[PDB]
């Protein structure tokens, strides 16, 4: 086992490491994509519910 | 081939799949990005609805 | 250069070559962060406006 | 340390070094997650006080 080798052989395992560490932040990050779907659909739900009550209102007016 | 260099390359092997594993758990929860985005341009077309009945009764409250 | 040695070197060729390859799909699945995001920004923006139109309707109807 | 194996060592640093490089450019690209879901949040929040302005509205026309 060269200690050339094995030096390089280090550096792949301290940047494998690095990658690894990377991709936690990554997943981390990506923690909030269910809320926000959530949330969304939540918005176009109470949208919707306003929408009705603006017909209402149209409804209660023309009389 | 020395015992410990081909331990050394077994742990990069290990690194390398629990990275690839990682990226499959990273393309999974970016499966809800395009919902979120066609939500979300169905949200702006509802409001635009939204904003012309509120603008029509409040033209035939002007009369 | 021992067989096996080179055999396991390709090997970490292959899993190197299909995690750059799935980088590539999560970098083109986060092309449409930045459309939600302005969308978001816009809805907003229309709702502001909204909001304003309701409040003018309670003024127009408080005569 | 034989140069074939220098060379393909030399190899899995460059792919090494790319990986780590598309993993900021995905970071710096999942910034703007948290503006989304804040955003989304206060979409929510304007729409609720619209749907009570409505429901005044209502009130205020009944009579
Ligand atoms: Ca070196
Ligand atoms: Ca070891
Ligand atoms: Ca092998
Ligand atoms: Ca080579």
């Amino acid at each position: 086992y060269d200690d050339e080798l094995f030096s390089d052989v280090q550096d792949i395992k301290t940047a494998l490491a690095k990658i690894h560490e990377d991709n936690q932040k990554i997943i981390s990050k990506l923690e909030s994509i269910p809320k926000i779907k959530g949330e969304v659909e939540s918005i176009k739900k109470q949208i919707n519910r306003q929408n009705i009550s603006i017909s209402t209102l149209e409804g209660h007016l023309s009389s």
